[PDB]
């Protein structure tokens, strides 16, 4: 699907692990329930 992995509200280090999908620091956003890789 589009997203690299889910964010959860839930996770307070949601953007961290979204970056780390997407391949470092500020690749990835979360987006409503999905990290986007930008």
């Amino acid at each position: 699907g589009s997203m690299c992995m889910p964010c959860f509200t839930t996770d307070h280090q949601m953007a961290r692990r979204c970056d780390d999908c997407c391949g470092g620091r500020g690749r990835g956003r979360c987006y409503g329930p999905q990290c986007l890789c930008r």
